[PDB]
């Protein structure tokens, strides 16, 4: 697809869609991740010796709010110069998946948790070319995290 000045634009404004609502998107992504993968749960600090998932755990939100930032940051980074930049916070983010037991098949899981959930979010405005576009920033993304973790273990 490329990532279009067209196909940008529609990325930024789906972002700015999700930001609106952090305690439901994020509530809603931690259940279509326990939909897809139920044994997910025992990983999170915030969610073990719980039996459903907190809704308004500051712990979680902070958590969720800061995963989708990162994706969307990733997809302007495309267009505008044609590839997504590794900093030091990606690598700390590839530490402390391995402290915490998370590996690459779990990323799919996550993939479709965010296409679903920015689905969710831009409903009717939603085109061929905008799944084009988050899809092109996640892949592009998880591509930068999952060579950290690796590095991390
Ligand atoms: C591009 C995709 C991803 C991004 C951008 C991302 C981002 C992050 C960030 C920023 C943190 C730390 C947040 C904090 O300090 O508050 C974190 C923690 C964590 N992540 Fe991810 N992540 C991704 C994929 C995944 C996957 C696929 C899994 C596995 C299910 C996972 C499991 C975890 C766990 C268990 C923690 C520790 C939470 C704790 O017990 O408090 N992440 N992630």
């Amino acid at each position: 697809g490329a990532l279009t000045e067209s196909q940008a634009a529609l990325v930024k404004s789906s972002w700015e869609e999700f930001n609106a609502n952090i305690p439901k998107h994020t509530h809603r992504f931690f259940i279509l991740v326990l939909e897809i993968a139920p044994a997910a749960k025992d990983l999170f600090s915030f969610l073990k010796g719980t039996s459903e998932v907190p809704q308004n755990n500051p712990e979680l939100q902070a958590h969720a709010g800061k995963v989708f930032k990162l994706v969307y940051e990733a997809a302007i980074q495309l267009e505008v110069t044609g590839v997504v930049v590794t900093d030091a916070t990606l690598k700390n983010l590839g530490s402390v998946h391995v402290s915490k037991g998370v590996a690459d098949a779990h990323f799919p899981v996550v993939k479709e948790a965010i296409l679903k959930t920015i689905k969710e979010v831009v409903g009717a405005k939603w085109s061929e070319e905008l799944n084009s576009a988050w899809t092109i920033a996640y892949d592009e993304l998880a591509i930068v995290i999952k060579k950290e973790m690796d590095d991390a273990a």
